[PDB]
């Protein structure tokens, strides 16, 4: 009840700003987590002993992949943290409590390859889920870690708001499915130009909710030049290794999965920030004015990426 958790000075001021990197010791990153729920919700949103056992659950169901990994999972609940606490007035106990869980869980069970890979192979979960099919399996997972004794962080909820956070999430996961990216952002686009924007308007909020979940889904390119720029290596890591599984297919894969197309990369890049990035955080600041940080950090990596081409500095790979 009267047990907080504290971090050291430097990580107490620098987990607030949105470019914060969780940093290299595996084992802060449960305590980190906490940290943030505690503060962006309350020190009485979960039993301690409850929240503690799903935390190490969910750990233990994400894989040792370069990328879709346990610590991508806290890098996007830290962004949904800093969004949350730059917009105090503008969400429910409930999306807080649902929003934290939702980014921790959305990649649970990654196994480093895309929706099109699975379709492609004929894997068994593409039969279960013909769109969104990893996320509707992370959906899944979440659900099966919830109801394992001991981990229903949820349990203290009436029965109408049980069901009303086990949506959020539901929708939350499923928006981090980048195909469903696209016109998600167009129609917040038109909305909030024709004036129409209503965040009172649950089918609204849902669309808002949405984009928050692209944005902290993609916010290693929101970090410095550095953090942005090594992360690349392990994101890349994945597309070459599904692009190696498409050449067994028997398919030539896309050139940014080609490792043998390393060098297209720096263009592959600015194609990403220009056709999806800067996009994202463009609107999801028009929405919401205090994610600018967000917006600015992607601008200033388009910017470093544009000198990579340039010869400008190069990127080792
Ligand atoms: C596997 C192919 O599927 C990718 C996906 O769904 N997620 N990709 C996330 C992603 C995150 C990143 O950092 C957070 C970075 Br860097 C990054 O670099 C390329 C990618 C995908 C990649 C590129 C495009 N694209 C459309 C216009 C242009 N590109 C569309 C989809
Ligand atoms: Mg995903
Ligand atoms: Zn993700």
């Amino acid at each position: 009840g009267l047990m907080q958790f504290t971090l050291p000075v430097r990580l107490c001021k620098e987990i607030e700003l949105f470019h914060f990197d969780i940093g290299p010791f595996e084992n802060m990153w449960p305590g980190i987590f906490v940290y943030m729920v505690h503060r962006s919700c309350g020190t009485s949103c979960f039993e301690l002993e409850k929240l503690c056992r799903f935390i190490m659950s969910v750990k233990k169901n994400y894989r040792r992949v370069p990328y879709h990994n346990w610590k991508h999972a806290v890098t996007v609940a830290h962004c949904m943290y800093a969004i949350l606490q730059n917009n105090h007035t503008l969400f429910t106990d409930l999306e807080r409590k649902g929003l934290l869980i939702a980014c921790l869980c959305h990649d649970l069970d990654h196994r480093g390859f895309s929706n099109s890979y699975l379709q492609k192979f004929d894997h068994p979960l593409a039969a279960l889920y013909s769109t969104s099919t990893m996320e509707q399996h992370h959906f899944s997972q979440t659900v099966s870690i919830l109801q394992l004794e001991g981990h229903n962080i949820f349990s203290t909820l009436s029965s109408s708001e049980y069901e009303q956070v086990l949506e959020i999430i539901r929708k939350a996961i499923i928006a981090t499915d980048l195909a469903l990216y696209f016109g998600n952002r167009k129609q917040l686009e038109e909305m909030y130009q024709t004036g129409s924007l209503n965040l009172n308007n649950q089918s609204h909020r849902d669309r808002v909710i949405g984009l928050m979940m692209t944005a902290c889904d993609l916010c290693s390119v929101t970090k410095l030049w550095p953090v942005t720029k090594l992360t690349a290596n392990d994101i890349y890591a994945e597309f070459w290794a599904e692009g190696d599984e498409m050449k067994k297919l028997g398919i030539q894969p896309i050139p940014m999965m080609d490792r043998d197309k390393k060098d297209e990369v720096p263009q592959g890049q600015l194609g990403f920030y220009n056709a999806v990035a800067i996009p994202c955080y463009t609107t999801l600041t028009q929405i919401l004015p205090p994610t600018e940080p967000l917006l600015k950090a992607c601008r200033d990596n388009l910017s470093q990426w544009e000198k990579v081409i340039r010869g400008e500095e190069t990127a080792t790979w």
